[PDB]
């Protein structure tokens, strides 16, 4: 053994050592229970960031638990390699969006590899292969025959300066970006996803999800956004009706979730685009700028909540169908044409919005909703006036006193029998749309025929390949312009037909590769069901709280429609969800530097020119403030291990990790000290059978040195297993170690005490860094680490010792106050000298008077 801890040396020798052992290499193996641990797969962008390196290291710290346990574990790992940084990186670079990942590929494969995780490279894939995604055309063309995916026009923000399709982030107040120019808004043809059809099984199975963080399943709950209420009609006014035609001149219908304050609506509000704003618009030339400048607008969901509510007034009427009250149809910007019907009502006194809106425009507010003996301030809003819960209603005639669902009921009961209003479901859900006009990304299997509309392309003929020799140059869709792409044959009718060209949401791949992993190589379908029945599902998903929306909805949906088609039959696809908390790291700068490049002293100075420099703020590592910390500068100077134990210690996964010089310095320290203490160890006196059994006669410092070893592996168990605090278990294990150097550990029992320790120690680390507990392991014990399994807690060596003057009696040392205290009143010298308070002194006497 060395005297000093060479990570440079062990690391690959340990990593050959795990390669040729083939641990991680798993089978469809029945004799031994699966555990599918997986880590979010990254986008082959070039290099490791410091978010992969924690990601993949909390990925691989259980998945090597459960390995010393005795499982199965398929720790798999691939490239989500379609999206816009290839394309952006050819129009930088002119080479081919291909090659560009390939070359990344091959560089974060080795980087990875570099860092010692336990994963099954022969379940390699990557989703920008045709071996991969054929398969999403397969599925794709088997809904579509379905109706499960549609053709439909959609509006898309065209920019006509960059002559393409540009997202709603990257337009910047009503123009474009890298053009800004004004934005035409274009009805195309796209494909969507009826995931509409899924919306209440989306939203019940949450429940099943009982190991999911609640906040997530929150976060999905109100994107789906279920609601429960209430279709309403009010009658047109009769001097309303001017310029109103067919079912419009009769009723304007709202959605609303609280009928139970039909009897407080002072005034209705219609869309832009609402036929009866557009007829009020007519003589009135104010109304018709008004609609203009709200159709010339934004509709992000952030830009509504955070938009100045706007309104006018049109002079038609219509009646509440309840008190008979004439109401005024306002034009309002935040009404949106196309959720459901187009207009809503506003009853001001219970909900916030319309709070506001009546108050800027001093419309009227009517009480309805009492909650017990609360004030009421019609100029000042108070939580409680939105009560759903502990309200009764007021001033509502044969409706007062009820509760919001009992005067839910009698509301949706007097409107059918009026025939004017039914109860209603309705989501906030949308469709799914998944046509991008890009290059670098899934081609879409459908072939245009004039003759035979749109077809989808024979599973004899997937995949549609996407050719890879282009050079996109952000002027276009390539493949709308490449004849020889483009041109094809009628699959139906055999004569000219051209292929879409759009390519798929990126969305689509990470929507299944959990599942394609367990067959990477199947030519016969997305997943055999061979090995779909043995792995089932993701027994354990990592990845960060950005996915926890849409990926996770599109992840979830994907299984549902593929267990639907017979080709798995889980219902979900990750029992348990743990969210990795961000890496922030100091900026430095105008002109933001590098830290490696930067020469930080109390001051701080540039690397190179020596000049003073800014130490600006910390913040998430990044490109725009150009604080991104290459993983590969942290390897070359400390090792893997010391990278690996620095992230699982810093912080616990959930929480921000906070770069630190000296952080990683610790680390570093801590393995040259494990380094040490075997070495140490072995240098007087070599290795020993560890002691085991029973352990009377044991001196008392080797007993307490016993005791806070099985304590300290009963606690890293508990901290890996349950817990997923990966720092207070390295903590643990400190502590031992401390004891440990504090024990004279001499005599003959004192070595095997000893050899008990260490063997312990290093199996309780390896999950962490195992490249020098598997090295230490090996000159301490001649087994396979891997066979030796897990450290077992000794229950035994958890039981500590036991502790007129009447008698004496024995208690155990974590006894109670009355276990000592019964004692007593049934002790022999106690009776004879009672005949028929009691000063429990806790290891002296225990009197009763
Ligand atoms: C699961 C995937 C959406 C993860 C994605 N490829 C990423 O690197 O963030
Ligand atoms: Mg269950
Ligand atoms: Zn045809």
């Amino acid at each position: 053994m060395q005297e000093h801890y060479q990570p440079a040396a062990i690391e690959p020798a340990a990593q050959k050592k795990w390669d040729d052992a083939r641990i991680s290499n798993v089978s469809e193996d029945a004799s031994k229970p699966k555990y599918y641990c997986l880590s979010m797969f990254p986008y082959p962008s070039g290099k490791l960031h410091m978010g992969h390196v924690r990601n993949y290291t909390i990925g691989d710290v259980l998945s090597r638990f459960k390995l010393l346990n005795g499982f199965n574990v398929m720790q798999p790992m691939g490239w989500d390699a379609f999206g816009m940084p290839a394309e952006n990186a050819a129009m930088k670079n002119n080479v081919a969006p291909a090659a560009w990942t390939y070359d990344n590929i091959e560089y974060m494969k080795t980087q990875l590899k570099s860092l010692g995780f336990a994963v099954d490279w022969e379940r390699e894939v990557a989703t920008c292969k045709p071996e991969y995604y054929r398969w999403e055309q397969w599925l794709f063309t088997k809904l579509f025959e379905k109706g499960i995916v549609y053709r439909k026009n959609g509006t898309v923000n065209w920019d006509p300066v960059d002559q393409t399709v540009l997202a709603n982030e990257q337009v910047i107040d009503g123009r474009g970006w890298r053009s800004g120019a004004l934005i035409e808004k274009r009805e195309i043809p796209m494909y969507y996803f009826k995931i509409t059809d899924y919306a209440e099984e989306l939203l019940n199975d949450l429940d099943k999800l009982e190991h999911w963080p609640e906040q997530v399943k929150t976060m999905q709950r109100n994107w789906i956004g279920k609601s429960r209420g209430m279709t309403v009609r009010f009658a047109v006014s009769d001097d309303s009706k001017q310029g109103l035609e067919g079912d419009y001149a009769k009723f304007l219908q709202v959605y609303t979730t609280r009928p139970d304050t039909l009897m407080g609506a002072t005034y209705v509000a219609v869309a832009a685009e609402h036929p009866l704003a557009t007829a009020a618009a007519a003589d009135k030339p104010e109304l018709q700028a008004f609609i203009a400048e709200c159709k010339a607008g934004s509709v992000a969901e952030a830009d509504m909540a955070t938009m100045e509510k706007k309104g006018v007034p049109t002079g038609r009427y219509v009646v509440n169908p309840l008190n008979g009250d004439k109401l005024e149809v306002w034009i309002a910007n935040y009404v949106l044409w196309g959720y459901g019907d187009g207009a809503v009502m506003a009853v001001p006194a219970h909900d916030e919005r319309d709070f506001e809106f009546a108050a800027k425009y001093n419309l009227p507010k009517k009480q309805v909703i009492a909650v017990g003996d609360n004030a009421f301030d019609a100029n000042r809003w108070q939580e409680w006036y939105g009560d759903k819960e502990n309200g009764v209603l007021v001033n509502s005639g044969d409706l007062d006193g009820l509760d919001f669902q009992t005067a839910f009921d009698a509301v949706a009961a007097k409107l059918q029998s009026q025939g004017a209003g039914e109860p209603k479901t309705q989501y906030r859900l949308r469709d799914w749309g998944i046509s991008r006009q890009r290059y670098w990304g899934c081609p879409i299997p459908i072939v245009h025929c004039e003759k035979c509309g749109n077809v989808p392309v024979p599973a004899d003929q997937l995949p549609v390949v996407l050719p890879e020799n282009v050079v996109p140059d952000g002027m276009g869709s390539p493949l709308a312009k490449m004849p020889e792409f483009y041109e094809t044959s009628c699959p139906c009718c055999g004569g000219a037909a051209k292929r879409e060209t759009d390519t798929m949401d990126t969305f689509i791949e990470s929507s299944w590769y959990f599942f394609r992993y367990m067959s990477p190589k199947f030519s016969d379908g997305m997943v055999s069901a061979e090995s779909a029945k043995y792995w089932g599902a993701v027994d354990q998903y990592i990845g960060g709280i950005e996915h926890a929306i849409l990926h996770l909805l599109y992840a979830r949906f994907f299984t549902k429609l593929m267990r639907d088609e017979g080709l798995v039959n889980v219902d979900e696809p990750f029992e348990r969800l743990l969210t990795q908390g961000m890496v922030v790291c100091e900026t430095y700068y105008k002109d933001w530097i590098n830290p490696a490049d930067v020469e930080l002293t109390v001051s701080a100075v540039l690397k190179a020119d020596g000049l003073p420099v800014v130490i600006s703020g910390t913040e998430k590592m990044s490109k725009s403030k150009n604080n991104g910390v290459d993983p590969q500068e942290l390897i070359n100077a400390y090792g893997a291990d010391t990278a690996r134990l620095f992230m699982m210690f810093a912080a616990p996964p959930e929480q921000s990790l906070e770069w630190s010089d000296s952080g990683v310095e610790g680390a570093h320290r801590f393995l040259r000290r494990l380094w040490r203490t075997v070495y140490e160890y072995l240098k007087q006196g070599g290795a020993v059978k560890a002691f085991a059994g029973n352990q009377d006669g044991l001196s008392k410092e080797l007993k307490d040195l016993r005791h806070k070893l099985h304590s300290t592996t009963a606690k890293v168990s508990d901290d890996y297993g349950r817990r997923q605090q990966f720092n207070t278990a390295i903590a643990a294990v400190m502590e031992l170690l401390n004891q440990y150097d504090k024990t004279d550990t001499g005599s003959e029992q004192g070595r095997a005490v000893a050899q008990e320790v260490l063997e312990a120690a290093v199996r309780l680390l390896w999950p962490i860094v195992p490249h020098i507990c598997e090295t230490l392991w090996s000159e301490l014990n001649g087994a396979k680490l891997w066979e030796a399994g897990w450290p077992t807690v000794d229950e035994a060596a958890l039981v500590k010792s036991e502790i007129k003057l009447r008698g004496k009696i024995t208690v155990a040392a974590d006894a109670s106050k009355a276990d000592l205290e019964a004692a007593a009143l049934a002790n022999e010298g106690a009776v004879k000298f009672m005949e028929g308070k009691i000063i429990v002194v806790p290891g002296r006497l225990v009197n009763i008077v």
